[PDB]
This record gives structure tokens, C-alpha cells and sequence, in this order.
């Protein structure tokens, strides 16, 4: 038997940010730590989408309790404060609080250390710091786009088949010319080709950027904005663009124009329509349904918190991931079973200046729940060596479970997915 404070500093060890987010409201008014309340309503509002609730915590938990929570927590959630005023384009707040942040770390000698990190971030937002957050217009009515679901080709070469999986490619017009963006829950910020930010003539804003993997909009170095996108009725301003230049990846496909987090993210609720080849930006919201929320944000990255087999597993919410994907990890903790059933096979893909080849497993089939549902991926690859990335997800999901249903309900307002 745990009192409340013992209760909630548990799942704070545990990293449990589910249990968390679920147990705090309950627990909150039997707790007497008001440190760990303050540092509990940061690190949910972190997760979960609240980042003006973090931001305010934060704050007044560096303003009462440096002294017991320990120099280095107090370290630790200033910084977490700079990186949530980062992403919610509050671009000077964070480049003013790094900035000093670095300085009081210098003058303690303790910048070369294990802060140097904190350095990129604090150049990445000074080249920001003069331009406006993102933000949209439209108007109060449910907004609705047609969009096309088109198999992505690749050259035969590397997919005999000439594609593999889809896309999600959504109008967007830009000084009177429509084009087509990939609507990619796995961009951490809008993405466009050298050429297709000439074209569309943006603004560019640094060419000399850490390439940075947390940092949304340092995928390459050169970033820039566009004061002005139309998405149907709806009109974007000031979109953080990653710009990518010509790389080896464009020999497995040429990517030019990718929607991302930055748009996706100003909304409470989004729904996809595949079938009906339609995305609503509705005005209200749906109910937060039974099995509660199982959204996560990690920076800018969706995770889905998933079942299989009565095990949970974390998945990477991509729809730029063209099919799916379990990674080495979870693989690892079915290595006997999936060797049993798996197919082994030979796949070459990458990403910006990467093409990889190397085996995987195909399994011939993988059930997953995802709340009330139930997606049935086939030929689901599975990485059997780690592939360089520090193992975080299960795995990333994308278009093959996207494509098996008729409404995908991307609730940001209060982090669930719904599959009907």
C-alpha cells in the first residue's frame, strides 16, 4: 500500500508516461509533493500534447523547487521548456532561454560535458527567432479534401513489381499553381526538394544548420519558410520547411513536396477517408473513445501504443512509411517464432542520402489491435539486425493498415487513433 506521491514517482521511474497520463488526474489531489505534481503535469503536457500546461509548470517548478528537486532535474526540465517553446514556434522564447541556459552552463564549466547538445538547439532557433510561429486560417465548418492514394514507384531495379505500398497525396496551391504533397504524419516538418522550393520561391533561412534528428526542420541543414499555402479553404502560414538537395536517395524515388507535423499538428482531429479518397478537418471533435488515449508525441513523431497478441508494442504513426515495419527489437523478443514463420528476403531502401540494402523476415501475416480494431498486415517486414537507429518503437506503421479501413481518426486535441 502507496501513498500518492509514491504512486505517481513510480511511474515517472518507470518512464510509464500511459500510466501517467492516465493515474495523475485521479492521484493529484491526494499527493503532498508539489515538486513531483509540477514535474508530472510537465512531462504529461510533453507527451501528450499540452505544451502551454507544460510550459507553465515548468516554470513555476524552477521558480519554488530548484533546491529539492536537485541541480540537475532543474537543469533537465529548463531545457525541456526551451525544446516545448521550440516546437510550439515560440522560436525567440527559445532561442533567448537556451542561449542563456548555455552561458550559466559555461560559466559553471560544464557546457563540454554532456550539454553540448543543448548547442545546436540554441543556434537551430536564433535562425528563427524573427520569424513567425506557423498557423492556419479556415473556416468553422467541416473542411474536406479530396485527395488521391497512389502506389509509389520505384524503379524495377530495387521492386520488380515497380512499387511498393502507397501514398497519401494531398492538393496544395501556391501562387495560382496546384500541387501534390505527401501527407506525412512521419515529417516532423513540411519537406520540399531544392527545385520545388525554388519553384514555389521560399524564403530560405539557413543554409548552415546541425542536421539534427530530434530537431524538426534539421533533416538537412538548409531550411526555409512559405508565408502562404492553401490546403482547400484552409490557408497555412509561415510553414517550417525542411529543403533537401539533390542526394543518392533520389535514385530510389525523387521526393518534392511532403505535408508535415507543422500543418498536421495545428489541428485537433483529422480523418482520412481511404476508400472514399477524402480528408475531413472537421469542426468538432470526436469523444475520446473506451480504451482511452493511445497517442503519444515524442518531439514531433506520433507513437501508437498497440496490442499484439495481448502484448503492447510502440509504433512510429508514419503515413509517409508507403507499407509497415517491426523493428529489431520486438523482433527480438519473438526471434524463435518469427524464425519459424518468416520469410527471409532481400529489400533496398533509405531515406535523405541513404540507400540501404539488407535481408529481413517477411511474415506472411501479423494482427494487431488497435483499440476497438483490428489490422490485419500481410507480408509484414521485420528487421533482423539492428539498423542503425537507437531502439526506441516496436516498429512504424503506416499505409498498409491505413488502407484497410474506411475512417482513420487522428485525434491530436486529446491523443487517440480511431479505426472504423
Amino acid at each position: 500500500s502507496q501513498s500518492a506521491d509514491e504512486r505517481i514517482g513510480t511511474f515517472l521511474n518507470q518512464a510509464d508516461w500511459f500510466g501517467l497520463e492516465k493515474n495523475y488526474p485521479i492521484l493529484k489531489d491526494s499527493m503532498q509533493a508539489d515538486f513531483l505534481k509540477l514535474m508530472s503535469e510537465a512531462l504529461i503536457g510533453y507527451y501528450f500534447n499540452r505544451p502551454d500546461e507544460a510550459l507553465q509548470s515548468i516554470h513555476k517548478l524552477l521558480v519554488n523547487h530548484q533546491a529539492e528537486i536537485g541541480g540537475q532535474n532543474a537543469l533537465n526540465m529548463a531545457i525541456l521548456a526551451c525544446q516545448i517553446d521550440g516546437l510550439k514556434g515560440n522560436y525567440a522564447t527559445a532561442a533567448q532561454n537556451s542561449r542563456s541556459i548555455m552561458e550559466q552552463l559555461k560559466q559553471q564549466s560544464a557546457e563540454q560535458g554532456m550539454y553540448k547538445s543543448l548547442e545546436g538547439i540554441c543556434y537551430f532557433y536564433d535562425q528563427l527567432k524573427n520569424i513567425p510561429a506557423p498557423g492556419i486560417t479556415c473556416p468553422q465548418e467541416d473542411i474536406i479534401i479530396p485527395v488521391d492514394i497512389e502506389k509509389v514507384k520505384l524503379p524495377t531495379s530495387i521492386e520488380p513489381k515497380g512499387w511498393r505500398g502507397t501514398t497519401i497525396l494531398i492538393p496544395v496551391t501556391i501562387n495560382g499553381k496546384t500541387y501534390q504533397f505527401i501527407f506525412d504524419t512521419g515529417a516532423g516538418t513540411s519537406y520540399m526538394s531544392q527545385r520545388m522550393a525554388k519553384e514555389t520561391g521560399v524564403r530560405i533561412l539557413s543554409d548552415s544548420l546541425v542536421i539534427n534528428s530530434n530537431l524538426p526542420g534539421a533533416m538537412t541543414g538548409n531550411f526555409g519558410t512559405l508565408e502562404n499555402m492553401q490546403i482547400g479553404s484552409i490557408t497555412f502560414h509561415n510553414s517550417l520547411i525542411t529543403i533537401a538537395p539533390p542526394n543518392e536517395f533520389d535514385s530510389i524515388m525523387i521526393v518534392d513536396a511532403v505535408l508535415g507535423m507543422d500543418f498536421i499538428g495545428l489541428f485537433d482531429e483529422v480523418r482520412i477517408y481511404p476508400k472514399d479518397k477524402k480528408i475531413v478537418f472537421p469542426k468538432s471533435s470526436t469523444p475520446l473513445p473506451s480504451y482511452g488515449r493511445n497517442l503519444m508525441k515524442v518531439d514531433r513523431a506520433l507513437k501508437l501504443k498497440a496490442q499484439a497478441n495481448g502484448e503492447t508494442l510502440m509504433l512510429h504513426f508514419d503515413t509517409g512509411n508507403s507499407t509497415a515495419g517491426l523493428f529489431y527489437q520486438y523482433y527480438e523478443k519473438h526471434k524463435a517464432e518469427f524464425e519459424s514463420i518468416g520469410k527471409k528476403e532481400k529489400i533496398t531502401g533509405g531515406g535523405f542520402n541513404h540507400v540501404v540494402t539488407k535481408d529481413i523476415l517477411r511474415l506472411p501475416s501479423f494482427d494487431m489491435e488497435i483499440g476497438d480494431a483490428t489490422a490485419h498486415l500481410k507480408n509484414l517486414a521485420v528487421d533482423i539486425t539492428p539498423n542503425g537507429i537507437p531502439a526506441e518503437d516496436d516498429g512504424n506503421i503506416g499505409m498498409d493498415m491505413i488502407n484497410q479501413f474506411d475512417c482513420v481518426t487522428i485525434n491530436l486535441k486529446d491523443m487517440f487513433l480511431k479505426l472504423e
